[PDB]
């Protein structure tokens, strides 16, 4: 893993466990790589604790800079 991406969306679920919290303009460092669907990743974060696992559509991340 250990691979970043930048939100180009907002990511934002309650009620779910498995859901990621992630504003556009972010980072996220996934553990996963070249997946289907949806994968998990870690919310780049200053204080410990914070959004540990979360999971998401590659489809509103990307790795390179916007437009």
């Amino acid at each position: 893993g250990s691979l970043k991406v930048r939100a180009l969306k907002d990511f934002w679920n309650l009620h779910d466990p498995t859901a990621l919290n992630v504003r556009a303009g972010d980072v996220i460092t996934v553990l996963e790589q070249h997946p289907d669907g949806r994968w998990k990743g870690h919310i780049h974060e200053s204080q410990r604790g914070t959004d540990r696992i979360g999971y998401f559509p590659p489809g509103i991340v990307e790795v390179v800079s916007k437009r």
